């Protein structure tokens, strides 16, 4: 009936925010110093604050030695290390950065940014002029949805340093008594509801059992992650402490007794809490036995896409 | 005084056509069947005629095995191989495709395109509808200058398959038939002979213009560092181009270095005089007048051909 690759195209009227990869591609053309300065100004205009809970994350112990070495370097040495990271140059610090998780890399740059404000780490030079191309990229970022802006910033951060490792603890699932349950207008399918509720409870061991053995999950702007082993690994490293707020859905038959379901809603990341709500869609292809053969998670082009629930 | 990474920023207000990498990134989000259909329509609706001869016999002998093997497959199997390439799947055909130079990949698809119009290779299904995202990408492409359009298409094609072939020998043009460029405002022989040696396919002489550690940065790519890697890039990528530089400016840089910017047109053998690409060359020359760094940029618009600020 279906393959993972043939499942990718379900609900093809779904308009995803491909301006996000487009803008990252433009950013990737800039030289190291331009990139660092662009992100500094983009972060400022973003006008959103990282939560205290994320700011004190215990995983930063893996980077403490590296940050404290940078803090002691001269401004000229600090600037060179930051360019090495942006250039993806092969240096020892860049290799250590490359072994870190995404959340550690983000906390690393958050700390360096705090230090630049406090006069401890070399700042963006007072008379830096963004290149013509960089200024245009900066403007484009200012015109994005807040959810789209933080996705551009995160993906730029994650891709610096050396190409691929630190292992982090996994959050403990929320107690059954403390759990909430989602309500999706138009959807009572238990597999989809269980997906949302177990995600919100960080109950990844129950979540993975919703999938077929050859099932796949496709994160935004990434290729499908195939098989329970790889999906469970992805859940444990990337999907911690999210808040999924699905609100609307539609279900319809597919070939071979399969069912395809599209859900739209908002998602909050623990980095920003309720400060940023990203507009998402989930596209499910469910087997006749009510298991997830494929789910794609998309960042939507604009809030009106929340209402786009035709077949 | 300079490093390769620090040389990248010379002439920083050169406005490049970064809509090209932006659009490629959008194309990369589409599924395989949407990608193939989009290129088919873009390729058909373009008003520019391709010429082969840009190809070469020693080049296409590498893809002949694969093309004959495809021509014997059912329509079903053909679409599968065609999707495997778009998806960059690990298959032996996708691995063979991944080992080819850009021109071999292009000639391969050119032949498949002709066979599709002939009913030999499985066509795009009749009345196929592009996804919402794919329709927007197609509209963006058809809004681009033709030079930018063909750059999007090429890069889309080059990126397919699973990521070698011994690229055949390129003998330079006979000295007597050679042209000499004229660059308004530029008499530096290292810049002039860069131009003239490229136009003559004389890459073994061209590479001697570089410093031992010199770098060349192609459009929308990272620098290629060192003579060995630059030389290999010349043979695999740079055959039968026609460079038509028009003007340039020169200015001293730190440490006895010189930086030079030239703007003009480039024609590819695939399209001849039918498509002129708007290009800037940014040179950093050592105190000994060798090329330490050269960047080649695709420019955002013809307006940028006049942007020669020291
Ligand atoms: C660098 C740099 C600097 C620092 C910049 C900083 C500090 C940037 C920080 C950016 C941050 C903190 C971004 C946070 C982004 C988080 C995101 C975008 C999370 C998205 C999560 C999603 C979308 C979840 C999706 C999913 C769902 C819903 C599923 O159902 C399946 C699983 C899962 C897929 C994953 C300084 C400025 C100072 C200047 C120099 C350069
Ligand atoms: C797939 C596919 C199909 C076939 C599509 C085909 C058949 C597409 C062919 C497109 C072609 C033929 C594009 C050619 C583009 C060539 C370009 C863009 C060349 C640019 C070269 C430049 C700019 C040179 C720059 C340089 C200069 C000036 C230097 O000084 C230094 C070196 C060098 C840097 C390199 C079919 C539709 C049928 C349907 C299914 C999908």
């Amino acid at each position: 009936s279906f393959t993972v690759d043939s499942a990718r195209g379900i609900f093809p009227n779904t308009l995803t925010a491909d301006v996000v990869p487009a803008t990252i591609a433009r950013f990737n053309q800039l030289n190291a110093e331009d990139q660092l300065a662009l992100i500094w100004f983009a972060y400022l205009e973003m006008g959103k604050t990282i939560t205290v809970a994320a700011l004190g994350a215990a995983n930063m112990q893996f980077a403490e030695i590296t940050m404290n070495q940078i803090r002691q370097m001269s401004f000229q040495e600090q600037t060179q290390v930051m360019c090495d990271l942006a250039n993806r140059t092969d240096t020892p610090i860049s290799r250590a950065y490359g072994s870190w998780t995404a959340n550690i890399k983000l906390g690393f740059w958050y700390q360096l940014g705090e230090w630049m404000a406090q006069g401890i780490v070399a700042p963006i030079p007072s008379g830096y002029k963004l290149s013509a191309n960089a200024a245009s990229v900066l403007q484009a970022i200012q015109g994005l949805e807040s959810g789209q802006q933080i996705t551009v910033l995160r993906n730029c951060v994650v891709d610096m340093g050396f190409d691929t490792r630190v292992s982090e603890p996994v959050v403990v699932p929320r107690d059954m008594a403390q759990r909430t349950q989602v309500t999706i207008e138009g959807i009572d399918n238990p597999t989809v509801l269980n997906y949302m509720n177990n995600m919100n409870a960080n109950d990844f061991e129950v979540l993975i059992e919703l999938f077929t053995p050859d099932g796949a999950l496709q994160p935004p702007f990434q290729k499908p992650i195939v098989g329970k082993d790889a999906v469970l690994r992805f859940f444990r490293e990337e999907c911690q402490n999210l808040k999924l707020i699905p609100e609307r859905g539609v279900t319809e038959p597919a070939d071979g007794g399969y069912t395809q379901i599209k859900v739209t809603g908002k998602v909050q990341t623990p980095w920003f809490g309720a400060g940023v709500g990203m507009n998402m869609a989930w596209r499910f292809l469910l087997s006749p036995e009510n298991k997830i053969f494929f789910v794609a998670i998309d960042l939507l082009a604009s809030p009106k896409e929340l209402l786009n629930l035709v077949r």
